[PDB]
């Protein structure tokens, strides 16, 4: 899943953005869309640097598909993506990746294991 | 800690839910009821497969209790008080368990080590 | 970066919250506050030992700056805050710490690798 948190209000979270995010990361994670979870929570108390200029913390966890030259080439996409959509500077976004263990995510009563 | 984020409304969570979790996750790790936090969030934007039907990204975090088959029963019990109480797919759910380091846990002005 | 989910409202959160927690993590990890990143959610539907007094749920998360020691020193400082800004127990508060790889923290089209 790929959860997006930022200060921007809901009014600007562009129609669409949920459907363009699935598929990039489909498209970048080489996983078929319909494993592809995204959550956008704006409105968000939140600062950077002590700033409350528009910010995002986001998360990344997946089964697999994240490493060095992975990371690199997600944090460019995604930084992208905040910047055209969100109006975020990609220098005001954290993106923290998660390698999951397929026996610590659980779906459809049972894990990945 | 137990946290649940859902597309799911307010309104569409019963009375009793956050109690409900407490009691059958104390019941489910072997933890006394005094040590479980839960959390619910609903209204969130969310999509699963790039569908806006119900769904749930959630996470498990417990200082040991995690493993192979545990995770697989708390898994077929989240999924099942998920679509019991809120009418979400065990198909459209995702939980994270983490197994957590005692010196990695604050609580109570110091931490669990 | 630091997060915290309550239920305190939002209304009890005081002027300058926001602000105080970057001074303060900053001096805590000996960061520049230019890189340190804060977000705080009140009005959470939440409980701690199956009752609904204030609480809070926490995740820290640094790319090093995290061991024992450290972590009972952020958890005396943190609970601290809670305790006088939010008149939270600290013994209602649990906060998770995350040692990040540098390589799974994306931030400016980059990662830190």
């Amino acid at each position: 899943a790929f959860i997006v948190n930022t200060n921007v209000p809901r009014a600007s979270v562009p129609d669409g953005f949920l459907s363009e995010l699935t598929q990039q990361l489909a498209q970048a994670t080489g996983k078929p869309p319909q494993y592809i979870a995204v959550h956008v929570v704006p409105d968000q108390l939140m600062a950077f640097g002590g700033s409350s200029e528009p910010c995002a913390l986001c998360s990344l966890h997946s089964i697999g598909k994240i490493g060095g030259a992975q990371n690199r080439s997600y944090s460019k996409l995604l930084c992208g993506l905040l910047a055209e959509r969100l109006r975020i500077s990609p220098d005001r976004v954290y993106i923290n990746y998660y390698d999951m263990n397929a026996a610590n995510v659980g779906w459809n009563n049972s894990t990945f294991a």
